[PDB]
């Protein structure tokens, strides 16, 4: 029998297809490849950390969950084992653009699960009620935003601890940051809009400045205070459960909005690969579970990823349906998901987002401008970049 070991942070929230019970159906059908799955227990920030320990020590799963944000970061850090030919045997079951992000120069490192394009969460009944629409430009939203919260109704967030994926996602929907020397310019036209428009937002306090995962954020959804957010697709079974049940029946998804010089593309807020680690003695019989595991839809979707596999559409759920007013909201995060600039991350991203989000905090509280969180990025990616004896050009 070989043994395959898979770490994942997938949610396994109440109500969603648990992971252990998707691999229990795999481990049934294939006595020979029986899979360990186990939910890293920690914040979604320390996994590749932990992977790092876990590969000098030698209690390294064979599989590990990897952002596509985070591949570079652990290809430099020599973590990934190469898998090139298995991968191109289940090639066809992935899209191209995800499929890619699990590659470094021909290589491929593994097989990818999920695509995190951003898109907007909204209360239409109460825009409705309000007498609003969902704005169409920069000008519009800070108007309408205005106009909401001179009701104490909130359609835009700045969430400081997710500083990293919320300014480079809405940002790189209209360019990149980095070209590969290095080229780092964290300060493009797309970031120059995003940091005007939130700097309107909170300098009129038209935008909730709770962080993301604090309680304070879920406060606002159950109270009725938030009722429009830019959001990542994979946040939509989070986002119901947090409403604790405000907002059912009431809320609907659309794209990102033309507000940041993005025209009809949006950004990438996470996104995931699984890749095989060094060690790994079994990279044929990981490779074979991955495809299989990675093309189980319906449960994928049930954990609210946006999945990578081409191999039957995604569905949503009737609780999200539910939720969403009635709305194939799955079939709006495809479509985001197609629109979704090309945004190459540096290795060392996670420095970049870490010291982001201390920034955003003071951006947040007024003692930072949001134009700041760029700067931030500019030099903790140039620094991160020299400190990694890599060649920098800004
Ligand atoms: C890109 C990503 O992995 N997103 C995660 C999300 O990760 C952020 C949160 O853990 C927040 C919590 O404060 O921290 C961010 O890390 C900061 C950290 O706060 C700082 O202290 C540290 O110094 O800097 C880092 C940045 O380097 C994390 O980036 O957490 C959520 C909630 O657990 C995850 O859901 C999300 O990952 C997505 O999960 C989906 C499943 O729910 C999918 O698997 C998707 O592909 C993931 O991208």
């Amino acid at each position: 029998v070989v043994n395959i070991t898979y770490m994942h942070r997938l949610p396994d929230s109440k109500g969603m297809t648990l992971v252990n019970d998707i691999v229990a159906k795999w481990n049934k059908e294939h006595p020979n490849i029986q899979v360990k799955a186990t939910k890293f227990d920690g914040n979604a920030s320390e996994m590749i950390k932990k992977l790092e320990t876990d590969v000098k020590a030698g209690n390294a799963p064979d599989l590990a969950q990897v952002g596509y944000a985070e591949v570079p970061e652990v290809f430099t850090k020599g973590l990934l084992q190469d898998v090139t030919d298995e991968a191109a045997k289940y090639k066809d079951d992935f899209a191209s653009a995800p499929f890619a992000l699990m590659q470094v120069d021909g290589k491929t490192y593994g097989l990818p699960q999920d695509t995190g394009p951003l898109a907007y969460f909204y209360n239409a009944a109460e825009f409705e009620k309000l007498g609003i629409t969902v704005p169409k430009t920069a000008d519009e939203l800070i108007e309408t935003a205005k106009k909401t919260a001179a009701q104490g109704k909130y359609i835009m967030t700045f969430q400081p601890d997710e500083a990293m994926m919320m300014m480079s996602g809405q940002a790189g929907a209209s360019g990149p940051w980095y070209k590969v020397s290095w080229v780092v310019n964290t300060q493009t036209k797309g970031s120059k809009a995003v940091a005007d428009v939130y700097q309107q937002l909170i300098d009129n306090k038209a935008a909730l400045t709770n962080p993301r995962w604090d309680a304070s954020f879920d406060n606002s959804i159950q109270s009725g205070q938030l009722i429009g957010t830019v959001a990542a697709a994979w946040e939509a079974p989070l986002f119901i459960d947090s409403a604790g049940g405000t907002g059912a029946g009431e809320w609907k998804v659309t794209q990102l909005g033309d507000w940041f010089g993005n025209g009809t593309k949006t950004g990438s807020d996470g996104g995931s690969g699984v890749a095989v680690l060094k060690g790994s003695k079994h990279p044929a019989e990981a490779m074979e579970f991955l495809d299989w595991f990675n093309t189980q839809v319906d449960d994928l979707v049930s954990q609210g990823l946006v999945v990578a596999a081409t191999t039957a559409d995604a569905k949503t759920p009737q609780k999200w349906s539910d939720y969403f007013s009635g709305q194939d909201v799955m079939a709006e995060f495809k479509t985001a998901n197609d629109n979704m600039g090309d945004f190459t991350y540096m290795p060392g991203f996670s420095a970049v987002g870490a010291a982001m989000k201390q920034t955003a905090a003071k951006a947040a509280d007024g003692s930072a401008k949001v134009s700041d969180v760029f700067d931030t990025a500019q030099k903790t990616s140039v620094d991160t970049l020299k400190n990694l004896g890599l060649s920098v050009k800004e």
